[PDB]
């Protein structure tokens, strides 16, 4: 058994015994599957875009595609865009929850921060990019391309995201780059769409949109 190098969450994932696939453990309800299977009847199209793919469920545990699999030198981000349980967020519209070598930084998930402070945080995460400006910009631009495209999606999406993120990652020589969600152990079907959720993409696209455009 070999540990999967979470970015963050409490829940057991591991490593699946074959290339490109990990195991995460359902720990308190199958509410998680219930909601990937209703997504895949109801939202196709929605689960083929954002989503990482569910291979396949044994007893309590997830099979999912690895977003980390293609990369050689991948750095991931997660942002929780959905309502905490209780307690507000930590950059308001959203909380970063954490990111690879945040250590680095002395991130804390606990501290609530002011605006400065979280685009420090986001700003922390792209410096494994290096000083090529033109390239870490190309990353902002393709996050930005499919968040506006998620938040456009989201109006037409009767589901209350509570608790899920949104996983940032690109390669250290930002050739590549992608961002996915994930985490619907606590989504809830509802009548109307997620405007708190709709909220936390935009605000992630004015921040970032506001980086890939300063000088
Ligand atoms: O991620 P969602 O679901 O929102 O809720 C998580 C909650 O976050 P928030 O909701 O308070 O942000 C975490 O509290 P935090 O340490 O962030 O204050 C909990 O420690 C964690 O429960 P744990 O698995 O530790 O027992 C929850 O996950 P779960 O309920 O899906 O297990
Ligand atoms: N499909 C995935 N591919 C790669 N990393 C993932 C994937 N799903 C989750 N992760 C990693 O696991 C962490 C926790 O995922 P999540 O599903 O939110 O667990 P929890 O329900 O315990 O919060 C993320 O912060 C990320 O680093
Ligand atoms: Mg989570
Ligand atoms: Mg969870």
């Amino acid at each position: 058994i070999r540990i999967f190098p979470r970015i963050a969450g409490r829940s057991y994932i591991i490593y699946g015994q074959t290339s490109g696939i990990i195991c995460k453990r359902m720990e308190k309800s199958d509410n998680e599957f219930v909601i990937y299977n209703y997504i895949s009847e109801h939202y196709d199209k929605f689960l083929k875009k954002y989503v990482p793919k569910l291979y396949g469920k044994n007893n309590d545990m997830l099979l999912l595609e690895d977003l980390t699999y293609n990369y050689n030198n991948p750095n991931v981000m997660d942002v929780k865009i959905g309502a905490r349980k209780r307690k507000s967020h930590t950059s308001g519209f959203f909380s970063i929850r954490g990111y690879t070598n945040s250590h680095d930084y002395k991130f804390d998930p606990d501290e609530y921060l002011t605006s400065e402070s979280t685009i420090n945080h986001i700003k922390n995460f792209m410096e494994a990019g290096g000083e090529n400006r033109d390239k870490t910009k190309q990353v902002l631009l393709k996050w930005i391309m499919k968040l506006s495209e998620l938040a456009n999606d989201l109006f037409e999406i009767n589901l209350k995201f509570d608790g899920v993120s949104l996983i940032f990652i690109y390669d250290d020589d930002c050739s590549k780059c992608d961002v996915n969600v994930v985490d619907f152990s606590r989504v809830k079907l509802i009548d109307t769409n997620d405007q708190m959720t709709i909220s936390a993409v935009t605000n992630l696209i004015k921040i970032l949109s506001e980086l890939a455009d300063n000088p």
